[PDB]
């Protein structure tokens, strides 16, 4: 019945909702518009941090990266505090995941592929995981403002969730790097009202958020049953009918999350 519950959500919130849960040994795949393109928004910061972890040794995460106040062209709650000072790569990692800091992500794009090569390098990291579908094509903020229908800066719930299944559950990162990426997203400061609200408290929840123009509201998460069996959950939405400044419905995502919680009991 999952499909019906989802379209009611869509009806009640007046939004496009894509859901994908990868199949486990015990359960089937929960998919809904899973292969339609949704904007990354800030969810690209999770597999980006992983790309930075993977290309470099952990020795890299203690390299002070310098930047200016005129480098803060997006929401940047942490990079705010180091106008000139600058931060360790590990610090920007921490800022781009848990705090969704935009300047953080841009310096990590730069670190990953040069001033005009980071978005393609980030996309190539995704291809190296078998995502031939998602593309990053801009830096912050403009990656949040691509018009609806455009393929730029889009992923799909199916492809990001498979990327996420690799990063946390598969061997895309080695135990250590993999472990730092899991603490970072398990501390995320931005995902209370999203998937976390949708899952029972005795279920573990680790997530990274995305929010943008046209009502875009996203949450990609790895979730753990009290038995400790792991699930990957991507929830992506937008409300593009309402224009660029339409209001994202976070409760939408929580609502989507309670349904997948329901067949995963
Ligand atoms: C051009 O940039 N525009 C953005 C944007 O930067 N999106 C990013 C994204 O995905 N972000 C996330 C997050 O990680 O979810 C958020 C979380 S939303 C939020 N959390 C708070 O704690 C709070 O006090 N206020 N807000 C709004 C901030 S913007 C950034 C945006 C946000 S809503 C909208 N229409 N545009």
């Amino acid at each position: 019945d999952l499909a019906d519950r989802f379209a009611e959500l869509e009806r009640r919130y007046d939004a496009r909702l894509g859901v994908y849960v990868p199949a486990t040994g015990t359960t089937a795949a929960i998919e809904y518009r899973a292969d339609e393109r949704f904007a990354f928004c800030s969810t690209f910061k999770a597999p980006l941090v992983a790309a930075v972890l993977h290309q470099n040794p952990l020795t890299h995460l203690d390299k002070l990266i310098t930047y200016t106040s005129d480098d803060i062209r997006s929401i940047s709650p942490v990079a705010q505090q180091h106008v000139q000072t600058g931060m360790t790569i590990g610090q920007l990692c921490d800022a781009a995941i848990r705090y969704s800091d935009g300047t953080a992500a841009n310096l990590l794009l730069a670190d990953l592929g040069g001033p005009g090569g980071g978005t393609a390098a980030f996309t190539g990291y995704l291809r190296s995981l078998g995502d031939t579908v998602s593309r990053l094509d801009a830096e912050e903020p403009e990656l949040n403002r691509d018009p609806p229908g455009d393929e730029r800066d889009t992923t799909t719930p199916h492809a990001i969730a498979l990327v996420l299944q690799q990063l946390v559950l598969g061997n895309a990162l080695p135990p250590d790097k993999r472990a730092l990426l899991t603490d970072w997203m398990a501390r995320n400061t931005t995902g209370a009202k999203r998937i976390r609200a949708g899952f029972p408290a005795d279920w573990k929840v680790i997530d990274k958020t995305g929010t943008g123009d046209y009502g875009r509201a996203n949450d990609i998460a790895v979730v753990w049953s009290p038995t400790g069996v792991p699930y990957v959950v991507a929830v992506m939405s937008d409300r593009a009918g309402g224009g660029y400044d339409a209001e994202p419905r976070e409760a939408l995502l929580a609502e989507a999350a309670t349904c997948v919680a329901g067949v995963l009991a």
